[PDB]
């Protein structure tokens, strides 16, 4: 069974939250297999980021275990901000454990974007089901982002492949489109870019990206990745990894009991592009 | 001072809110004076639903004090679903008090009775409101909605502390500093209970939003309905509480119905049924 631990309050430099399996932190990038069900193409997502929230959330590379932690810049903690007709992040944002873009790639776990009508939990690891895939074109760096759907949603069983997306949430990929060629303008930084003319490609088209970045986070973890740097690979549940440590799973610190801070309210604005 | 009397936790049948005048419950609808600046049309607002929520929260009409709470619908609280590609409401969303869309008689700009509530007010600016807030607004500009076919105007409004207020006097403006809030604005209100199985809404003049002098005007026919509400001289009041604290003129004054208003009892908000997150495509 996966849990969260929460470290510190939300909405500050302290907060992180771990998963845990059985009660016991596990590295959220590492231990939680990208397969629920390999025949079916099932894969856990870990969710980072609740749809309709501004908070920036993210697995840190960095850090042990890989906590998903709120991004800063020069000491400040990062937002998206709300972009008409946009409330915060417009899909629950995540990724796929067991997956890397080797950048030798944007040096990530590969990015999901999951379109079902619940709001999903910071560090929920949920079964989804892959529709397709965007590519955002970042810096010379391929951005890929897949969309997915939980397997519980209502809706599951008619969504196969992206033309699905078409019929049943009409609008959502030109609004996908909008907010990622949008969504950094409010901080001072240029319209960004998608590959294929914005088009998403079909589910086959994505399972091929997966199963690659899957590839390369089994060189990554087996330590024959070419450069690693700035990445820890701790693990608690693969035992042949050079650095496997079931130790590190001890030493996170217990449950903080604290309340969310508060949001500075400049948060609350609505840019109109 | 305006404050809040919360009973309860939000999201509750129990919830309530009342507004305080020295820490002393005043009727929502009646005590508030509709102008806090009346030589510059600086309006009081009542805040009832904060921008990017669901629950449908009403000044209640039927109560004493008229405190808000949330509505239902065969005894289940009521909240309005997220439209695509809209979160809740886009407004934050209330009412001007001391105004009435009478529903005694058909408006000739939309040829219907009014809906029977105080005249109702989107308030544009940037920061998100709370439940019971009493802020002060300028009027921009008015939409003509005919809602489940009612006259049911929408004002458009800033609060006078935005940081963009002393830009925006009238409707022209609100496109330029706001593009295309206008036009999902005619929107949202169009299918907002498509998803509750009920029919489209509909506009007059083809759901232009008229000028601010158009919206003072209407706001002054509704703020001289609720005038001859208020003095008991309405041909049918639906059984509306005209209980008040501040108006020595009318019949149904009382400042011992302050008195009579439970304390506080604020709890924790309570959750949301996973259910409302849900988002509808219509089209
Ligand atoms: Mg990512
Ligand atoms: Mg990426
Ligand atoms: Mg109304």
């Amino acid at each position: 069974t996966y849990t969260t631990r929460q470290i510190g309050a939300k909405n500050t430099l302290e907060y992180k939250v771990y998963i845990e399996k059985d009660g016991k932190p596990v590295s959220a990038f590492h231990d939680i297999p990208l397969y629920a069900d390999k025949e079916n193409n099932i894969f856990n997502m870990v969710v980072e980021i609740p749809r309709w929230t501004n908070a920036k959330l993210e697995i840190t590379k960095e850090e042990t275990l890989n906590p998903i932690i709120q991004d800063t810049k020069k000491g400040k903690l990062r937002f998206v901000r709300n972009c008409f007709p946009h409330h915060g992040y417009i899909h629950n944002f995540g990724a796929f454990p067991q997956t890397w873009e080797d950048p030798n790639g944007d040096n990530d776990p590969i990015d999901v974007l999951e379109i079902g009508e619940t709001i999903a939990y910071t560090g929920q690891v949920k079964q989804v089901k892959a529709l397709g895939i965007m590519a955002l074109l970042d810096e010379g760096e391929t951005d890929w982002k897949v969309i997915a759907i939980d397997i519980n949603d209502p809706l599951a069983p008619k969504l196969n492949d992206i033309e699905d997306v078409e019929k049943y949430f009409p609008g959502l990929l030109r609004a996908t489109n909008e907010w990622f060629r949008i969504y950094k303008i409010p901080d001072g930084k240029p319209e960004n870019q998608f590959a294929f003319s914005g088009e998403a490609k079909n589910k086959k088209y994505a399972l091929d990206i997966i199963k690659e970045t899957h590839d390369s986070w089994k060189q990554l973890i087996a330590g024959k990745s070419s450069d690693s740097k700035g990445i820890d690979l701790t693990n608690v549940t693969l035992p042949d990894t050079p650095t496997y440590s079931k130790a590190a799973s001890d030493a996170i610190p217990p449950a903080s009991l604290k309340a969310d801070a508060p949001i500075d309210k400049s948060i609350d604005k609505w840019f109109f592009i």
